């Protein structure tokens, strides 16, 4: 309808409906030619109508199941998500096209574990040249980079040489150390084996951590000693600290739209945006923009200092995202994360529950015409007598007054309960939480390790000469994929035979067949 | 194998501390360097006598899960005090506009173990409005340490 | 041996031997 108000159905229709699904499948859909590649067509054409056994089916005699399935994963999800009986939804939503790619992989890991790692990064034929890690993010497989086979390629693409075996002591250690110094250390023209010992990643990340720990410390002495009068105003802290966070919010910003490909420009800046630290970046940027045209006006000199004191706050507020890669500490990051919603809604009515024991106090005991009295005597309490300081002088004085403090110390003990009450919610929603951090940490460790491979080695400052480079080179096999297909394919069908022999040896089907059997002889008997 | 232990090395830098001590011992120069190190290998020694525990059912094994714990703790507890510190430095470049080295180094120790252990200055928090929004804005962020407070002692107990 | 299993294995096993012999006649 709308194809025909621009300006039944062929094929036409049906390719535009897969190419809004994905976009992957782009190539899509001469009503007598002979198909290319069936077997997909029929996944396809099952798997839109929801039926669910002739797509397994469909699929079970096809190349790919690790493409494939997950690509079906995506579609049935986003059909499960326009539903409109909810009935149906639920029922579509229920179909679970990602066990048979997680199983599939699984048995395809197992039996090779080097192999499979060619299957991943592979460019699948099928699909319009798309690896199988596209589809699987696209589809937001949690699912699947939880797998073990999975973190162990993403571990094996983070160090990148010598990779399992590079322990952190002797990897930190390796900084001054020369080229056969590493070869003694750190496994791996020798200018060619330092390129290849100080470009893979993890050097990268202690790189730009080092400079970023260097960029906070310059930042803090020259916010600290470096406010010169406002004719020289910033004088050695904006020369340099304005450079670096130059350079920092170009490399943000070429890393968001310069990494994957020429794509729209719209989705890329709104998939940007829809992190939750991206708008961290953001709004530290405009802290600190906002701060440094403050600190032009000799006026608000004392504002400006202000907005680059809380900017300096949110930028050492980002540093928390270094223990994504470490596994005993990293999830607890997400946990506190996710407890960290209910903790701000519940702190902030036990705070208003404490200003309005604050109220009672001053309007009772102490009958204050400054507002500054009032509100700085309300705040002391909350740090005086909720910290260890109660002013008999000031609290205990005419014997009404006395039942009154007593009253008043009576109901402390209330506050000390909602102090017990935070705590012990804040405890039991961190055993509540704990599953799917493993899994969300997982992602989070894939983001970070992709991301960090897209990078240069360059700092935040020699970024800028990094860039340059970038913008300079700017300016001026069939055999054995096609064995690694067959070996898919015969992996595949061992999945499936040896399911389809668990399922026969299970024993309710033994039992069901030996009382049939038992009936039918009984029958037999009697008859005589 | 010997060294192979962790309380063989305890035992090894404990004896290399006292014999270092003892040296500067001799040195009338280094009179106070020497009842340092004496006084840091006595704090040695003195946590060497944990090991009495491994005997008794009752208490032995929660040596090794306080060891176990141990290692996580050391490095969360020294990103909270990075925390600590970056929130020290905001206050003192903010409220303050200190060139004694001392100075600032000791009040940032200071703040840490009263702001932290129920001591508000509010004399010296809270004095023309803006530093007023800034002093409420950190009382703000106080109960964010709280709430670490609160995670370190939860993932401790888990 | 006296594993459940065995004993319903054994059992199906000897149900379906006797089930082809009187099937036979």
């Amino acid at each position: 309808e709308e194809g025909r108000l621009t300006l039944a159905f062929s094929l036409h229709e049906v390719s535009r409906v897969l190419k809004d699904f994905l976009h992957d499948a782009c190539r899509g859909f001469d009503l007598s030619r002979k198909s290319e590649d069936p077997w997909r067509d029929l996944f396809l054409w099952a798997v839109l109508q929801n039926r669910y056994e002739m797509a397994t089916y469909f699929w079970a005699m096809g190349r790919e199941g690790v493409a494939a399935a997950l690509a079906a994963c995506k579609i049935i999800k986003e059909m499960s998500h326009l539903e409109k009986e909810a009935e149906v939804a639920r029922t579509m939503r229920e179909a679970k096209y990602e066990q048979l790619a997680l199983d599939l992989f699984s048995e395809c890991y197992s039996n090779s574990e080097d192999r499979a790692f060619a299957l991943l990064v592979r460019r699948n034929h099928s699909w319009s040249r798309t690896t199988c890690l596209h589809l699987a993010t696209e589809a937001d497989a949690k699912a699947f980079f939880a797998h073990d086979g999975v973190q162990a390629f993403l571990t094996k693409i983070w160090w990148g040489d010598m990779a399992t075996g590079t322990p952190i002591l002797r990897l930190l250690g390796a900084f001054t150390c020369p080229a056969l110094i590493y070869t003694n250390l750190i496994s791996f023209f020798l200018l060619t084996r330092w390129r290849k010992f100080w470009g893979a990643p993890v050097t990268v990340f202690l790189g730009n951590v080092v400079m970023y720990f260097a960029f906070l410390f310059l930042f803090s002495y020259v916010l600290l000693v470096d406010f010169r009068p406002p004719p020289q105003g910033p004088s050695g802290s904006e020369v340099t600290l304005y450079f670096w966070v130059f350079t920092l919010v170009l490399e943000e910003i070429r890393q968001g739209f310069f990494t994957n490909e020429d794509t729209r420009l719209v989705k890329k800046f709104t998939l940007y945006v829809e992190d939750n630290w991206n708008k961290c970046d953001m709004v530290a940027i405009f802290l600190f923009i906002v701060g440094v045209t403050c600190r032009m006006v000799p006026s608000v000199f004392e504002a400006g200092r202000t907005v680059l004191a809380i900017d300096f706050m949110v930028f050492t507020l980002r540093l928390i995202h270094i223990f994504a890669i470490h596994k005993q500490l990293g999830p607890k990051i997400i946990i506190v994360e996710r407890m960290m919603k209910d903790v701000f809604f519940f702190l902030f009515f036990l705070s208003v529950w404490l200003v309005a024991y604050g109220v009672t106090t001053q309007a009772l005991l102490h009958p204050d015409g400054r507002l500054e009295w009032i509100f700085r005597r309300v705040l002391y309490r909350p740090y005086l007598q909720i910290f260890g300081q109660i002013p008999l002088d000031e609290i205990d004085e005419y014997a009404n007054w006395l039942v009154i403090l007593l009253l008043v110390t009576f109901l402390l003990v209330t506050n000390v309960l909602l102090m017990n009450l935070l705590i012990a919610m804040f405890s039991y929603t961190f055993q509540v939480v704990q599953g799917n951090a493993d899994m969300f940490w997982k992602f989070q460790r894939y983001h970070l390790i992709v991301e960090y491979h897209g990078r240069p080695a360059l700092a935040p400052p020699f970024i800028l000469l990094s860039h340059l480079s970038l913008v300079l080179k700017q300016v001026f096999p069939d055999p054995v994929d096609q064995k690694i297909i067959t070996w898919e394919t015969v992996q595949k069908e061992n999945f499936l035979s040896t399911m389809e022999k668990r399922r026969r040896d299970s024993e309710e089907e033994v039992l069901r067949k030996t009382a049939h059997r038992v009936d039918l002889i009984a029958k037999y008997i009697g008859g005589l």
